[PDB]
DNA sequence: CATGCATG
DNA sequence: CATGCATG
């Protein structure tokens, strides 16, 4: 029902998202910042073999594109549940220390979770899949996140960079959080009887009745889907009395 | 007033302490543990004079003593929150690795400190100065903590070691606590109507009335003096309404 | 692999 | 100075 009625709301049924109302982001640098190119430490063909499918997908999705940049940061093969299942992790620390910092306005629901009265006991918890990737990166700021990739029997060979906000970038959480707040501001005003808490990509909708959480939830999915975002159907806690939000269990 | 009546209770009035009822401690090693001597790190001689005043003090107190041992750990010049001067900080990690570990036995969980009945609001907070140094090291375990220190004036040039529980040794906190529990047990039984909390070298005495706290505090100080322990009068919170204990501030 | 931050 | 833990 939830999936079938809102295919564009889930990653499982609508594919990767793209925030339709968010203009490409330009990344301001610190005044004295100049390009830094960190050589890629040779990777075992194994680690490279595991990472190939992920790069290939990103490349197929257009999230990654070839490029030539005076900037370059190392790609690290991270090990997690899965033998030859290496995960591509970029070390953007040298880029991060050269990028201008931003100062949020985030009430921080993590603490503002206390701003959820017992008056609202019906919940719906959603987490957006690949949130950061929904925000586009302006072509002028794309060269900043380049890394090297060489694969003979694949096609390309040299540098690739991101066309979307990257994981590992210090301002991604804050930039995504601001964008989502701007996009859901209307939803809030239109649903004054609902309580919506949002922390980066983690959403919690609370209402005073079962019917309200139901209709409110249907309305949230519609909005997210129309906006281009994608919720994870597998981790979704739809219309529950007891839920897990930000590591905190709610009764 | 609390000094002249209990000169042996305070460090400022009774000098360094020595736990009279605590036999010299033997330090169990791990089965395969063999001697490890990590050459003295490379450190400026301009700091070789800043530590002398501290090494000279300990040697005069009998806390440090000459010795030749197959064991050896580096000594590194580190600053301290107190007076602006460089003190000796031994890196015992390699020794800590080869030493048998020990497991606690006293109720520490926060649900214990807060377990303090609001009925006892007249407190007394004390912290024992150089607590670890109150416990002696059996000579068969002294060679384990040896470190080098060369200087003509000192008389000879070779190795020094401790004859007291050393700082930076993994088990000192636990060993001292156990020792103090055994030494104060008698006191706890003699004053059942008093609440005595102790965490390493941090004590809290709480009674129901102001007079009982005054009697209980006098009694505690006299007991610690007889036992050889020394309280820091500089930071002693003698029989107050508002006191800070282990961080928290309670009334 | 490389580093930042804490700790002996 | 060294190094153990976390993290990009
Ligand atoms: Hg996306
Ligand atoms: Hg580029
Ligand atoms: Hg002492
Ligand atoms: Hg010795």
């Amino acid at each position: 029902t939830w999936l079938s009625d809102f295919p564009q709301a889930w990653a499982e049924t609508g594919g990767m998202g793209l925030a339709v109302r968010q203009a490409p982001l330009i990344i301001p640098l610190k005044a004295t910042s100049t390009p830094v190119s960190i050589k890629q430490y040779p990777m075992s063909q194994e680690a490279r073999l595991g990472i190939k499918p992920h790069i290939q997908r990103l490349l197929d999705q257009g999230i990654l594109v070839p490029c030539q940049s005076p900037w370059n940061t190392p790609l690290l093969p991270v090990k997690k549940p899965g033998t030859n299942d290496y995960r591509p992790v970029q070390d953007l620390r040298e880029v991060n220390k050269r990028v201008e910092d931003i100062h949020p306005t985030v009430p921080n629901p993590y603490n503002l979770l206390s701003g959820l009265p017992p008056s609202h006991q019906w919940y719906t918890v959603l987490d957006l899949k690949d949130a950061f990737f929904c925000l586009r990166l302006h072509p002028t700021s794309q060269p900043l996140f380049a890394f090297e990739w060489r694969d003979p029997e694949m096609g390309i060979s040299g540098q690739l960079t991101w066309t979307r906000l990257p994981q590992g970038f210090k301002n991604s959480p804050t930039l995504f959080d601001e964008a989502l707040h701007r996009d859901l501001a209307d939803f809030r005003i239109q649903h004054p009887d609902l309580i919506l808490l949002q922390y980066v990509d983690d959403l919690l909708l609370a209402a005073t009745s079962e019917l309200d959480c139901q209709q409110g939830t249907r309305a949230l999915l519609q909005t997210l889907g129309n906006l281009g975002y994608r919720a994870s159907a597998k981790k979704a806690q739809i219309c529950q009395k007891q839920v897990k939000y930000l590591g905190y269990l709610l009764k």
